[PDB]
């Protein structure tokens, strides 16, 4: 029967997995995994710290025993030291003995997922300096926090903004620093991150913003951080710096982008043929762009992973690519987007221009009602959409995911101008937000004709 | 200069009015109306008598005095007796005076709404049987609610639900009656509507479906309503039994529906080419079965009002169809929809299946969570979405209008299984509850072909 391998089991390999047990029950499914438990999701370790979650068990949705009752020779506490395609074999050691074996596959499926980036820096091994990506990091942050008086956030990505906010709100003297002029600037426009950089500012956070951390340097009273620009001393430091997929054990034998992504086909097979990827591990296709991209985002971990098994005996289903979709909740704020900024689509050389909206979500005659600032980046030749974002106390969370749909068909502002959308005022006006924000576009590409 | 006549002017002909006067400045636009006012939106009748409007002042948008200030000719208190499509000539009359005017014109804008259906029953000419359509039936319903404790509501469709609904939460003593079996069953299956008219009971609403009135008879204890299987007294009846075109002006004249809607081309030109028409006066294209339909909705109004406005001169923006989008906040649950039901696919004779998916909108380890009740109605076949619909005590009245954008592009149940939403605790699972929708439909597929 076909053997198959699984390298790294948190979501990419539980979804591919139960795929493949369940629409190839005869298949021989081998998971190897470094730590001791999977399906851990990392976005609530700053729900933990900020309070928002009771029970930490409620943060798995499977078990290598429920892999295993499904059929799996689920493997723990296993690293995988080397891969031989040519050969098709795989060598993994017993972390509980160092026991190595040899083992033959048919297939691999490549789920080794990333790891946090850790820079050159003197000093960057100090034990107040933390990690902040699995169950191990969460625990030790968990209990290192009620000490940590003085927190610093390195890294004002998604993740790092979560911590900063989650970290303030609890009676913590926070300060963000990160190399990069603003906050989130991947996910939103200047306009959207200036918002949210006064939230900060307001809530007690020190921003930190254009500056480099130089060195960490461990004495009796705390952590000093010396920058370009300045000096800082603190109780605990967290890396959140960006991620950096973890493939060193098919490097130089798969095709890769320069960061080390896995580059695939529209169904997960690499330059290798029997060499499946999915997850961190793997490139995405970016739709906005028509191009890879590295987005490691839980979405595309599931997904992808789902398409492993729906291809491992031949092409199936073809990848939809992806626009990054992402969302936020930060000091009561939904801050979404989906797609390219107006910052990286120009960036990139791309003809494209942007609206900014800000109007109340539903009409000022109900009980309540809330400010969402919107924006739409677009093509101002072609009027397709590249991307939108919008931010609001109300949970506008789900437009995001509209414009997304709304990308995936490559529909224009004119589409999003005029598509039937519902009225009622417990919701919307009229015409709907959304509806709104592609008129403004419209209006703004008139202007100029004129 | 090009001489245009817009008769009647509530959403409709205001958007055309704004639309024209601002693409073609040196029109000649005469607007003739009944009312003595624009732009009232009839959603805010049940929302007052339900309490959420302190201001029902705020329930307009516009105004003469505001369409005037732009350039219109707005002749208020005008009641058009006559249409010559043939000599290009209107007959109007001065409602102040009964004043009478002939008038000629190039393109005449057909935007006269609809009016409610009334019965030849024996009776319904009482004065404690009122109609809810306009702001002077609105009016009379403001006044009237405070000395009509026992209020009876006739016609389940979404405006004789929310009328029940705001009345019942108020203190009043509700019974819905109609002939049909379910409440609302243009937008929701079974068992959508089984759970509302479980709200119903649970809240103290006598629900009198699958009864007929017979007759209105008044007494000294108020008004006697007979019905073939019941008899009830109530100190007010409203009549919400369905709506019907207010185009005799033009019968016999452009082609029309059965009912008399105006049927127009996708520029909104009437069968007379220099006759447009727009709103509750016209039919609209449904997307779902590519066949004209009768939806008075108020997103169609404001959507084909514009049209009129860009296609007055020659063709220039072709309108984009509507699937019949709705939502409702029916005791404390939103309720939204979109498409064919399965019920309505059915009885039109297409190839339909549904699935229906229970789930919490967002993982249960966040501080709360929210059961969501989904429905999908796609066509077993081609895979192609035909409607859809979802409950909730969260609002997610969004997630309707991405499966409007979902019809509109003629995505499969494969497309939107698996294409590329947020996720973040705070909103939803790893895998959007629009995605899990889609994927339960992928398995009810799968379970046939094998
Ligand atoms: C704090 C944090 C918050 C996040 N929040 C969100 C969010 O809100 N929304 C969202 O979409 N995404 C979010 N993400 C990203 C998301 O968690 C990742 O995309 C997801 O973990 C990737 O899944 P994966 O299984 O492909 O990668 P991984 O989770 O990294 O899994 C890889 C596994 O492979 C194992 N492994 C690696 N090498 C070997 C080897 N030689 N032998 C054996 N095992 C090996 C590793 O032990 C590891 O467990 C967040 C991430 C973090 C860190
Ligand atoms: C209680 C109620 C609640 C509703 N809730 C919603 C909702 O929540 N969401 C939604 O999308 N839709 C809703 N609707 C429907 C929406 O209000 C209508 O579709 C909308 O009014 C249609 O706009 P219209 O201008 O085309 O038609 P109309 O509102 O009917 O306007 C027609 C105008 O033309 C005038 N007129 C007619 N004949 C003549 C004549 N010979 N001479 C001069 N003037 C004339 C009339 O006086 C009238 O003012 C609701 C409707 C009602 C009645």
């Amino acid at each position: 029967s076909m053997k198959v391998t699984v390298v790294g089991c948190t979501h990419a390999g539980t979804f591919a997995i139960k795929q493949i047990l369940a629409e190839h029950p005869d298949a021989e499914v081998t998971v190897y995994e470094r730590n001791d438990v999977i399906s851990f999701l990392s976005c609530g370790i700053a729900l933990y710290l900020g309070g928002k979650v009771a029970d930490p068990q409620g943060l798995f949705y499977s078990s290598p025993e429920e892999l295993q009752k499904l059929g799996a020779n689920v493997q723990m506490n296993h690293n995988v030291l080397a891969i031989d395609p040519d050969q098709k074999t795989v060598t993994v050691e017993d972390l509980t003995n160092h026991a190595q074996t040899t083992e033959s596959y048919d297939k691999l499926v490549m789920t080794s997922g990333s790891w946090p980036i850790v820079p050159k820096i003197p000093g960057i091994d100090s034990d107040r300096v933390k990690l902040c990506k699995n169950w191990a990091h969460a625990q030790a942050l968990i209990e290192d926090a009620k000490e940590a008086k003085r927190i610093t956030v390195i890294g004002a990505g998604y993740i790092g903004a979560e911590l900063a906010e989650a970290y303030s709100t609890t009676g913590h003297d926070v300060t963000l620093i990160d190399a990069m002029a603003r906050v989130m600037p991947k996910y939103f426009d200047a306009d959207f991150t200036d918002v949210i950089e006064q939230d900060y500012r307001d809530h007690g956070v020190q921003l930190a913003l254009g500056e480099t951390v130089e060195s960490f340097t461990d004495s009796a009273t705390g952590l000093t951080i010396k920058t370009d620009k300045n000096s800082y001393e603190t109780d605990l430091a967290i890396l959140c710096i960006g991620f950096r997929p973890n493939t060193d054990l098919l490097k130089g034998k798969v095709d890769m982008a320069p960061n080390g992504a896995i580059i695939t086909d529209d169904y997960m097979r690499s330059s290798n043929p029997d060499i499946f990827a999915a997850g961190d591990s793997a490139a995405v296709h970016y739709n906005p762009t028509h191009q890879n991209a590295y987005i490691p985002l839980a979405t595309n971990a599931v997904r992808q992973g789902i398409l492993v098994g729906k291809n491992l005996v031949k092409p199936t289903v073809k990848y939809m690519g992806t626009q990054s979709s992402s969302g936020l909740a930060l000091y009561d704020r939904t801050i979404v987007s989906t797609g390219l900024t107006l910052a990286a689509a120009k960036q990139q050389g791309l003809n494209a221009e942007q609206v900014i909206v800000e109007d109340n979500y539903r009409p000022e005659f109900m009980p309540s009602t809330e400010p969402v600032l919107m924006s739409l980046v677009f093509d101002p030749d072609t009027h397709r959409i590249l991307g939108g974002a919008l931010m609001s106390k109300y949970d506008v969370s789900q437009s995001a995911n509209t414009l997304s749909v709304c990308i995936q068909n490559e529909n224009t502002i004119d589409d999003l101008a005029m598509v039937d959308m519902l009225f009622q005022p417990n919701f919307d006006r009229p015409f709907n937000y959304l509806n709104i924000l592609a008129q403004a576009a419209q209006a703004k590409v008139a202007q100029s004709v004129n």
